[PDB]
């Protein structure tokens, strides 16, 4: 059968302007029908949208669905079945601030993916990454500053992988796609959430990254890529990764290179907000708070180079455990430093690209799939009916059927 | 001692035409005369063969001997012993239809083709491949959807995996070790798999180059399992010889393939088989679901070949009880291009293929005797052939007369 | 449907005469009707056996079904399928000589046993022991006089090597997993084997007890191959049922044999074929060596047991060619003790030996038509079943025709 | 009954969160079989002690581990101030079962008074499971 969402405001978002009394006819689990064309059939299932902004569901482009704590070792190391409770309420939560498809930045696998898809579980799409490939002592590994010993299998709460080798990846990375991950995700750079890496180096070599990239090639897919520096960025995207994530220390020279190649950005400035505030207060290691101080500084900044080099950027949030509530405010952070269009671009038009789904998802459009969101005010005008923690959108719809009322 | 067929029909396939009344002299396994004299029979085996066209026994270039059911995955987990004894009617069965010879994809070794060899067993001389090689989650890895993987060869296995540049050099020294007589890989998706979508690559050119490499060292080649132009293209480039299936060309793949003198073996028959058939005799559901897209262009990608001048061989590749199709694919090819060229797919080329030039897939002075006869004339009735065997009354395989029909 | 042997002499064994113009009744697998009625026949298969004895179908209780080559070593080593191929021979000509059942003593697994009940391949009923359990430089253990081990199982080989109480006791538990019907183990030196002396004990007594209790867990015996007295007292006094070969026992030890109930197979035509075609057929020189010595007491060894009162199964355990006197066992058995007590040791005896008292080696109402038909009488000429084949026309197997000679 | 494998072999490494069993053999390892259980914070321990019903490959007559096996997995649960709970049918296996020292029988369907005798003696418990035998019916 056939729904309704009737009267509706439907944001169009490659216009930039709202379309007034627009209705939007469901039919199964696509859009058959953006109109004003009064609509007759008595046998559809309607909602009263009125004076209400219908748009495109919100898209994440890097979370950790299974970070259901802030400290990532010791999430690693709780027992697997518990690792899988503790994911559905940050699943659960994700789903009622409007996000209807989320990228899995590692952590999280097929069978969650399918978890959702058949509905044994409320939630986002998951786009899974399987789990980060990283290099010994890399942004992936967690181990402490011994030592040198173990890891057999593996643990459903741990975000990566240690591999080392051009044939130690290309063997991980067809393991990963067997296994069913959608991308491949690598850290190709120090980071802020593990033991023994400063930010500033490099992670991977040149032969390991490119035989990473070939391998996801092969299987029709791509490389996201975690690297802060223009140096680890640069590189990165010369080896023919296609995203790269944080990208909070970029050069204009290395924005450049990324606008040639094509390669995307999804910043995820609300993090570090999250972790200045309550980092070693929700009990992450007391110097990952050390390197959290020098990230945010320039992560405003960068979002402008980005804009200038003309490098597309996706939303993205990238927060673990309890700060996982803060996740809709990176659309303040960023509507505050380009226009709210583009915050609200990044979240779906962008971030539809960036996950493959170009028409499929991010836009209201015939033929596209019924992922929507009724939002109580205009975003155009107040970034804050979206950027306020589930306050302001009454109406989420997933693949046709109805799944939040608020 | 020695044998005549009398007054048979001879087949010359480069011709392209009938020699009427033409004996054939078989001494100990080699024809020795081919002529239209009376000739002087001391003390031959005459087989009087008046009317009937005798023709080479045809080569099938690409079979899994071992696969006695549709679910390869199934088949890789039944007992050794079982696997055994389950191809010996698949291997009688595919003789009395009139092939002598087949190239087996992955599956058969030298055991088995000793066992024909000796007289053992009953069937086709086989140019084993030993095991096909292929990359994890790739077209013969048979795993579902966290895999913990095995050491020991069932005898069912259609495929080992194996991945990287020294470890696919060792397989390949492993596998010609152990016999082999041309080495087969998967570089592609496929359709009898559950996790590789068709329309994706196997193996980097790195490892398919070392592959290619340790082949030509053991003056063999290498036969590639691929589907669409993008992953024809760089197994070509790779350098390999054969291409399996090959239903997905565009026409830049062909003209590159005929420029390096790389052939195809299409395998038309078995999407039709798994059309009518598929989730009936046991293949997972989201196989079946990869069966429709390939059949189509299937029939259309003959022309591009032709048109490219790309040699092309006869292959089967069916699978359980699906087997009794086999001839079907004659049908197939004969309705796009001419019976002739249906013909010499299974003969001529299919001989060039497996290295046999001169040796089979002609009759002629100096070579095997592997003869079939026919009853009716192939070149105007193409059914004659392709009917499950109902037209073949004599099978003769290396001078020896194996079937009686 | 439904089938009658009309007009026979129907053997009894437990009162040891003919029963003349009998008729016996089929119906479906079992026998329903032994009769000297005129019976009464609407659409009954009607096969006629007027002056021609009808007697249970044999059963071997020790034969290695795929011992397709004398040298056990070299048998062991020889490739998978080809081991499953060369055996199908070997269970066709036993099946010709009358045996429509076989106890094999180590090689045989669960998948050839439903080869054989599916249909899908012609022999006789078999019971499969799996693999024999061999100590190491055992029986079982066929390396030279270095050593790193092995861990597959090739389909050739007759045993496997283990040791210590924990390892056999997952072995048997393996065993019975895979199948099994009954476990064979090694608890003497013997001859096929390289390294161990006939006069030596294998498996400690811990070990021989853990898998005695395994086996009875599962609801089945240990079946044990010994040549000496001492060998055999052991083994009887850790629990095992029947006693493989046993040529050189003494009284002792048939008195304890005989006290817990304990079967002999004794399997004399397998030395007097090593003796003539030892060497000859490729068996290592050193293993003729230690042929000559057991074949002495073997005649001497079987009026031991009888005096004892043990009970007496028939088995050859011939290997690769000299699989062809089978049958001679029988002679050799008559020659020492009566014809009646020869052919008692092929039925009932037998029967008995692998638990199928009632079912199998008797023809009465409501068994299994396991049944031969004999072209004279066996009771006074041994010679009608002890001749390589030659005089037995008919052979049915559960209900079904399988031989007509 | 625990092993789920079809009529080749060598299992598992590590532990399926949906598995109901794992197979172990031997004194020694079933020792440290229970030891890992009991570090694992099981509150007792279960044993399968003869052929079931939902399992591929046994018989339910016949019966599972030896009697060595049993008393030191019943030593090494009392060792914990635990007990064995014993999954047994036929009065034979749960007559082993309770004489080296398991507490509570599983279904237990196939007794004869004997073993019920013997029970009571012990100071065993049973716990049938009928309802799941009339589902598995239907
Ligand atoms: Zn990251
Ligand atoms: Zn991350
Ligand atoms: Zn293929
Ligand atoms: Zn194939
Ligand atoms: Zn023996
Ligand atoms: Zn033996
Ligand atoms: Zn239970």
């Amino acid at each position: 059968t056939i729904t309704v969402l009737q009267g509706g405001n439907v944001l169009d978002l490659e216009r930039g302007v709202l379309l007034e009394h627009h209705h939007v006819v469901i039919d199964g689990e696509r859009i058959v029908e953006v109109t004003d064309r009064p609509v007759d059939l008595p046998n559809a299932q309607a909602i009263d949208v009125r004076g209400k902004t219908v748009m495109p569901g919100f898209i994440d482009c890097h979370v950790h669905v299974l970070a259901s704590n802030a400290n990532l070792g010791v999430n690693a190391t709780q027992p697997n079945i518990l690792a899988a409770i503790r994911s559905l309420p940050i699943l659960d939560a994700m789903l009622s601030r409007g996000f209807t498809s989320v990228r899995d930045a590692g952590g999280a696998d097929w069978s969650l993916m399918q978890a959702v898809e058949t509905g044994l579980v409320s939630g986002p799409r998951i786009f899974p990454s399987g789990k980060a490939l990283s290099q010994t002592g890399g942004h992936g590994d967690f181990r402490p500053r011994g030592l040198e010993p173990c890891s057999c299998c593996f643990r459903t709460g741990a975000i990566a992988r240690v591999v080392d080798g051009v044939e130690g990846v290309r063997l991980a990375v067809r393991e990963e796609i067997q296994k069913g991950a959608t991308q491949i995700k690598i850290m190709a750079s120090g980071g802020v959430a593990s033991p023994t890496d400063p930010i500033a180096n490099t992670q991977y070599s040149e032969d390991e990254i490119r035989a990473i990239v070939d391998e996801a090639e092969a299987a029709n897919t791509y490389v996201m890529a975690h690297a802060y520096t223009g140096r680890a960025i640069a590189r990165a995207v010369r080896c023919g990764v296609r995203t790269i994530e944080h990208g909070n220390l970029v050069d204009e020279a290395a924005a450049k290179l990324m606008h040639e190649h094509g390669a995307f950005v999804v910043p995820t400035l609300v993090t570090y907000d999250a972790l200045a505030k309550h980092g070693a207060e929700f009990g992450m290691p007391p110097e990952s708070v050390a390197k959290v101080a020098s990230v945010q500084q320039k992560g405003r900044e960068s979002l402008e180079i980005y804009a200038n080099a003309g490098v597309k950027m996706g939303f993205g949030s990238d927060l673990l455990g309890e700060m996982h509530a803060f996740q809709s405010g990176e659309f303040r952070i960023r509507a505050e430093v380009l226009g709210n269009l583009e915050a609200l671009r990044s979240a779906t038009t962008v971030a539809a690209e960036i996950v493959n789904m170009q028409g499929q998802l991010g836009v209201i459009a015939v033929g596209a799939i019924a992922d929507l969101v009724v939002l109580d005010g205009n975003p155009l005008e107040d970034i804050g009916v979206v950027a306020d923690e589930g306050a302001r959108v009454e109406y989420v719809l997933q693949r046709g059927t109805l799944v939040k009322r608020q």
